[PDB]
C-alpha cells in the first residue's frame, strides 16, 4: 500500500464537450437532455468543459495541484459509436494521447470504463434491460484494455450502478428515463453481469488493477426496520453480489422479473484489486408505502447547495464498516460538495464552505485509516465545475471555477487548500 494516492475525478460526458465531433456516437444522456424537464437549466453535455480540446491545459492544472492520480472515464460512444461492432479510431486516439500526457506529467491514470453514457444504439435494443448489452460492455472493456492497459494501471468497470439502474429506470430522473421497477431490477442485474464479464476481459488483456466504483449512504431513522431496508438498498444491493455473498434481502416488496442462475452469481463475484468508494452524504428515512417501504425525510443538519446533509462522521463509519467486510484495499474515488460559487473577475474564487467540507472529510478519512482501514487514496469529486447531470450547470463541485461562456478556469480557495494538504501529507 505504498504512497497514499491524492487525486481528482471527472467523467467523459460531464466535461468533454465535442458531443458530435470525431465520429462520437450519441449516448442515452444526449437523448435525455433533449427532453424538457430532464435537466434543471435545460442544458446538455455540449460544450461542457470542452475538455476534449483543453485537456493539456487541465493536465497542467493537475500538475500545479500536486495530484498523483487522475480519475477519468472513457466515453463508450467514442470508442464504438453504435456500442457494438465498428470501432472509431479517433476515440481510442484521444484517450491514448490523454494517457501519454498524464504519464509525461507524473500523474497516474485511473480509468473508469462505464460512467453512464451508454450508446443510444444499445438503448434502442433494450439498453441495460437486455443482457446483450452486458456482452457489449465486455467487448468494449476489452477493446479499451488492449489499447491502454500498457500504461493505465487502474481500471474500474462501473461507476455507481445504483444510479444507472434505479435513478435511470425507476424514478426516471436519469437517462434513459424509464419509470418501471421491473426495468430497474433487470438493469441492476444486467449491469452486474457486465461487471463480471468485463473483469475477465480486462484480466485477459493485462489490466494490472481491476475494480469497481460504488456509492454509499449511511441510513438513519427512528424505525430500525425502515432504516435496514434503506441500508440494503443504498449500500448492500451491489456490494454483496460483488463480494460473493449474493444479494441481501431485497429492500423491495416486489419479486424480480426472472430467476437468477447460480452460474451468474459466481461469474458476478470475480475477485477485485480494489473497491472504489464514493461518499457525499447520509440518508434519513421513515417507514412508507410503495415497492420500497421507506420515505426520505428532509436533512437534519447543515446542507450544501444540493440540500445534502454534510456529515463527515459518516465517511469515517463507512470506511470502518467496509474495512472488515471488504477484502480489498479501498480508494475514496469521489468526495465533494456543491456550494453557490460567485465569480465576477477575481483571481481566486473564495470557497470557505467547500474548504470546510473537504478538510473535514479528509480528517475523518485519515482517522479511519489510522485505525486500520486499508484506505490508499482520496479523490475530490471533480477538478473543475461541470455538467452536473439533472442539475445542469446550476451546481458546481470543482476545485477550479469554470466560466462556461469563456471556458476559462479559475482557481477556488479549495484548490489552494488541496495543494497545501497534499504537500504536507508527504
Amino acid at each position: 500500500a505504498e504512497k497514499f494516492l491524492w487525486g481528482v475525478a471527472t467523467s467523459a460526458y460531464q466535461i468533454e464537450g465535442a458531443t458530435q465531433e470525431d465520429g462520437r456516437g450519441p449516448s442515452i444522456w444526449d437523448t435525455f437532455a433533449r427532453r424538457p424537464g430532464a435537466i434543471r437549466d435545460g442544458s446538455t453535455g455540449e460544450p461542457a468543459c470542452d475538455h476534449y480540446h483543453r485537456y493539456e491545459e487541465d493536465i497542467a492544472l493537475m500538475q500545479s495541484l500536486g495530484v498523483g492520480v487522475y480519475r477519468f472515464s472513457v466515453a463508450w460512444p467514442r470508442i464504438l459509436p453504435e456500442g457494438r461492432g465498428r470501432i472509431n479510431p479517433k476515440g481510442l486516439a484521444f484517450y491514448d494521447r490523454l494517457v501519454d500526457r498524464l504519464l509525461a506529467a507524473g500523474i497516474t491514470p485511473f480509468l473508469t470504463l462505464y460512467h453512464w453514457d451508454l450508446p443510444q444504439a444499445l438503448e434502442d435494443r433494450g439498453g441495460w434491460r437486455s443482457r446483450e448489452t452486458a456482452f457489449a460492455f465486455a467487448e468494449y472493456a476489452e477493446a479499451v484494455a488492449r489499447a491502454l492497459a500498457d500504461r493505465v494501471p487502474f481500471f474500474a468497470t462501473l461507476n455507481e450502478p445504483w444510479c444507472s439502474a434505479f435513478l435511470g429506470h425507476w424514478t426516471g430522473e436519469h437517462a434513459p428515463g424509464l419509470r418501471n421497477l421491473e426495468a430497474a431490477l433487470r438493469a441492476a442485474h444486467h449491469l452486474l453481469l457486465g461487471h463480471g464479464l468485463a473483469v475477465e476481459a480486462l484480466r485477459a488483456a493485462g489490466a494490472r488493477r481491476v475494480g469497481i466504483v460504488l456509492n454509499f449512504a449511511p441510513a438513519y431513522g427512528e424505525d430500525p426496520e425502515a432504516v435496514d431496508v434503506a441500508d440494503r438498498y443504498h449500500n448492500r444491493y451491489f456490494l454483496d453480489p460483488i463480494l460473493g455473498r449474493g444479494y441481501p434481502e431485497s429492500p423491495f416488496q416486489d419479486p424480480p422479473p426472472a430467476p437468477i442462475l447460480s452460474r451468474d452469481l459466481e461469474a458476478i463475484a470475480r475477485p477485485l484489486d480494489f473497491l472504489g468508494v464514493n461518499y457525499y452524504a447520509p440518508v434519513r428515512v421513515a417507514p412508507g408505502t410503495g415497492p420500497l417501504p421507506v420515505r426520505y425525510l428532509p436533512p437534519e443538519g447543515p446542507v450544501t447547495a444540493m440540500g445534502w446533509e454534510v456529515y463527515p462522521e459518516g465517511l469515517y463509519h463507512l470506511l470502518k464498516r467496509l474495512g472488515r467486510e471488504v477484502p480489498w484495499p479501498l480508494y475514496i474515488t469521489e468526495n465533494g460538495a456543491a456550494y453557490p460559487d460567485l465569480w465576477t473577475g477575481e483571481a481566486v474564487v473564495e470557497d470557505p464552505e467547500r474548504v470546510a467540507y473537504l478538510e473535514a472529510h479528509v480528517e475523518a478519512a485519515l482517522r479511519a485509516r489510522e485505525e486500520g482501514v486499508d484506505l490508499r487514496g482520496y479523490f475530490v469529486w471533480s477538478l473543475m465545475d461541470n455538467f452536473e447531470w439533472a442539475f445542469g450547470y446550476t451546481r458546481r463541485f470543482g476545485l477550479y471555477y469554470v466560466d462556461f461562456p469563456s471556458q476559462r478556469r479559475i482557481p477556488k480557495r479549495s484548490a489552494l487548500w488541496y495543494r497545501e494538504r497534499i504537500a504536507r501529507a508527504q
